[PDB]
């Protein structure tokens, strides 16, 4: 009755929010984290990663560090960041837990050999993503029978009313426009049931949820949990407030959904979908058959009430999850 | 009080019906027609549209023939279909009224031309197009001025969710597809108010309407325009009604928009927009900054029920629009 | 006699092709057509009125044409001031001196024009010396249009690939101007096509500049020469300055109309298309080597014979053969 | 000696061309990367095992790649059953016969095999003869690989946009089987480039074709001469059938690893990159001749030496000279 987890993360302040989430719930069975480039280096990802889990009072977990460009490795597609600070996740290297030398090393394997050897022995493991598809993008391109290994996909990334977030050039979401290959790919070649949260999951219900939940609440505990998260944190807050809104969930939502869909995803569609790849402006946009597509289940709306009475927990040491 | 009009139309099912309404409501004066290539030849459209004047016991409104072909002439882009007939209308050449060999002809001079010269001097006008842009894309090819001529322009086609009605394929509406450079020249060089009936309208709402209108109502009176929209919708209504659902109204929308935007447009929304040209499933889509783009109203909802009573005034002669 | 309309976007080679056109003794001018390039269309119109003078010439229409490519997408943009501001050097108080009335066509579009003229002139040469934009509103008014002229010489293209606008792409200028004007006259003209190509210009560069004296023809000092002179002046000290003679381009395309047997020493016949899609392969043609009409393309033209007839324009010697 | 690793589809010329090296005394070939191409990943790598038997050698590792490009997009599929549906002649029979181990390679990946080898012998040539999607991997498995050749040589791309796919495209055959890895090879890799590309075999088709007999060296009976006329069977009777031989292809590139300066009589440094997007020309190769490192083109090669070399190789008469 737990779920077995692979985590595949750029590592930047939501990652390491969603990534403590994991670690704490008590269903949740964390095999390995995989370290893709994203909104900062891969080097940087795993070094967030690795802190990441001395924060949360584990030890023991691998992290593989893989990809440092998405697949072409075009400037156009670049979206490495210092929104959240230079290193992603609020520049504050001596706070607790402190950076040590060996956090921008992995355990020696590519994450993408990694996870073709980890799912090929834990077929029920759930694989979730929350930066460009890199990483399962080149295990595809070793051994295209991976396209069956893991249980289920959960990504974070896309979008299916071509609702884009990172520039006003661009209809493309995120984690997509970072590799739109990579994308392509996986959505094409994967064979397990795929579960996307989309773009305008988050992007139609934000002036409502930022009326009705506070963001911040979680943070305020004083325990170790609660203040690493909140210096991981730190940068994002301060930005969105200076225009007049909370910095709000993000890829805490996929990992959630990956641990009770159920629960998390309160609406979904089935979609039949692919990526455009050679568009000007619609470059990793998903494009959608309303009328080499497949079909992918979005989560539409999601229950960020439970979301946040978990992170509550997780941060307090409650251990209430239900 | 009259709204002057000038309707840029392709001439199949639909756009008849919308031309009739137009023809019968007492607001709408309308100073001439410009046919364009479509659903069908542009040869054809003119000559439903010259027909449909008779139909409606009009005479002296000039049909003027435009653009054979979409700028480029692409093969992929073609959107001719004998859906509704070879004809476009029914396949019925022989019922009132009869079609006479001048139907197939127009007023001399080419219909972007007429478009400029119309629109300089009744600068007051609005100008509603519901066949694919190529006319009005030439206007502007040979007077940039003319981006100012219109009062107004209200524009049957596109999509702002990339919600594409014309295969599996593509994200672009239908109009659109007919002509992508079209639609690209006309929504960045424009300089007066736009206002774009999406499709995204027509589908969110279908299943609704469908349970609440009988689309078929007014086609039953026996007078002459009942009968000749019962001819010119028979073929669009038999296939329809094979595949458990009703052929609705589309075309009518605009032009009903064109007559009295505040009542028929229930919800709007302005968005900045642009057309992608390149992409290989996008091609002809609208994209939207969500974060070279214009800002245009879109009609997201409209009134149905409104439309259906002033079709029923149009067919039975009761003249009944309030 | 051959009848001939030229559009073109009346920068320095432009004028001094349009100037061989005007004296050689085989050409009959029917029309200019102006077209943005280069220039804007305004200042394209103000040149070509400008030769027409400088040669002694008059009562010859001059048809404004196309301000903007089809879409007119920013990345496409081929406007330049390398021969000046005004494209001919910047002296319009020299002779002949600027009028505010150069910058007016005879009144109906250019391309409105070339369906008229060349409706009723079967007969004519269309010769295009800017982006093809004219060419392409007149085929999208009227598709007969594709059947009207005997033959259209075309100064743009390319046939391997070799660009010479930047390095981010393998487009020719005045197709990079138009991209969409380019693919719509390359599929959908009719008559017979001559290209002259890049690679025509490119290749012999080095050989034609030691074995050529391209400013010699300028030393006359005739009003013509002088006008000339003046019309090409900044182009030529930018090339010396590069180690380069400022050379014929334009000029060759416009004897090729006068005499295609004579200036096009070898021809390849090809099947083609234009690339519109591609981030660096926009405007660039595409050539089907693995075997529509066979287009002709010039791949190596007579430089001397050109440039005896441009010695032959300016002094006034009559010397054409 | 040179140190060769060579990656392959295994097809008829290049099963040829694998025979040179492995007869060629100045080569020691390291190890051979099957990828997919003409034929599948699995029958590339049973044509090269079968082919390290034709020639009396053995102990020399076979790597099984990639089965598919980067993207699989159907648009790029370039299998083709004109060598025969196995590429090399369809008489699995024949010596030396198909073993069913063939099918299988030596364990890990040619991508992860191309990373080890060449870190540990930077001092090898790696030879491409088939589409790049191996080598591509590579590159998004290491950076640091960017740099682990001493020199790279590519058979594929074109320079003048001449492909010989089909009338859709401008793109070479190997390239336009996966553009994507084209392009990451071109950008990414940071050795010495040679690139034969496809104009050095077009334009000289004709001349060669006429002073060269591209079978005599099949005629000897020995063992090699005897699968090396099996495995081009099929390709020599359809070009016999069009008036023209069946010509060499790899086996240049091949040769040009073995002795660049001997081979490459004439060549080129250009500045290039690959088209993705375009419609008609993703896959071509996109040179910058408005003027990252230059990459050097083979224009003209030495077909008179890869002959003598392969009449040497089949006769076993060491004339190698
Ligand atoms: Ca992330
Ligand atoms: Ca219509
Ligand atoms: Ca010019
Ligand atoms: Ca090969």
């Amino acid at each position: 009755d737990k779920v077995k987890l692979v985590i595949d993360s750029d590592g930047v302040s939501d990652d390491v929010r969603a990534i403590s989430l994991a670690l704490q719930h008590p269903k949740a069975e964390i095999l390995a984290f995989t370290a893709v480039h994203g909104c900062v280096t891969v080097d940087q990802a795993c070094a967030n990663i690795k802190r990441t889990i001395r924060a949360n009072d584990r030890s023991n977990i691998p992290v593989y560090k893989g990809a440092a460009k998405s697949i072409l490795s075009l400037p156009k597609d670049d979206t490495v960041s210092d929104f959240f600070g230079i290193d992603g996740i609020g520049d504050k290297p001596e706070e607790f837990p402190k950076v040590e030398r060996s956090d921008f090393e992995g355990e020696g394997k590519h994450a993408s050999l990694a996870l073709i050897d980890i799912l090929r022995e834990n077929r029920d493991a759930t694989l979730v993503t929350i930066g460009p598809l890199t990483n399962v993008a080149i295990a595809l391109q070793l051994c295209e029978e991976f396209s069956t290994y893991p249980s289920r996909l959960v990504i974070m990334g896309g979008n299916y009313y071509a609702v884009g977030n990172v520039d006003g050039g661009s209809s493309a979401e995120y984690n997509f426009h970072g590799d739109p290959e990579a994308a392509s790919i996986v959505l094409r070649r994967m064979k397990c049931p795929i579960t996307i949260v989309p773009w305008e999951a988050f992007y139609f219900e934000s002036k409502t949820h930022d009326a009705s939940v506070d963001f911040s609440a979680h943070l305020k505990y004083g325990t170790p949990l609660a203040n690493y998260l909140s210096l991981a944190t730190s940068i994002g807050r301060v930005k969105c407030e200076a225009n007049g809104r909370q910095y709000s969930y993000c890829d805490e939502i996929a990992v959630a959904t990956a641990i009770d869909e159920d629960k998390i995803a309160k609406k979904s569609q089935y979609l039949y979908v692919d990526v455009e790849l050679n568009g000007t402006k619609t470059r990793g946009q998903v494009v959608v058959d309303w009328t080499t597509h497949r079909r992918v289940k979005f989560v539409t709306s999601y229950d960020v009430h439970t979301v946040d009475k978990w992170l509550h927990a997780a941060t307090s040491g409650s251990g209430k999850f239900d």
